[PDB]
């Protein structure tokens, strides 16, 4: 098989795994299994920047606002406000399935 899972360590693999951290955040499993998630949440479902550029993970995993403010306008599963404020899972399929970019 393979020794591990993942290789080399390159900005690649950085960036991805940062992608795959506030899609999962934001999954619908991760979002109702994550209470504190929940209640940090806004009223019109909206989870403030600060709280996930303060995450643990994500601070290793990227420590600029500007990155992770991309990656997390750059990804479908969630949407940053035109100005940067407040971020919230998009809560609607714009793709059917095979279909993406």
């Amino acid at each position: 098989g393979s020794s591990g899972s993942s290789g080399a360590v390159s900005t690649e693999d950085l960036k991805e795994c940062l992608k795959k951290q506030l899609e999962f955040c934001f999954s619908r499993e991760n979002l109702s299994k994550d209470l504190y998630l929940i209640s940090q949440m806004d009223s019109d479902q909206f989870i403030p920047i600060w709280t996930v550029a303060n995450m643990e993970e994500i601070k290793k995993l990227t420590t600029d606002p500007d990155l992770i403010l991309e990656v997390l306008r750059s990804s479908p599963m969630v949407q940053v406000d035109e100005k940067g404020e407040k971020v919230r899972p998009s809560h609607k399929r714009c793709i059917s399935g095979p279909s993406s970019g």
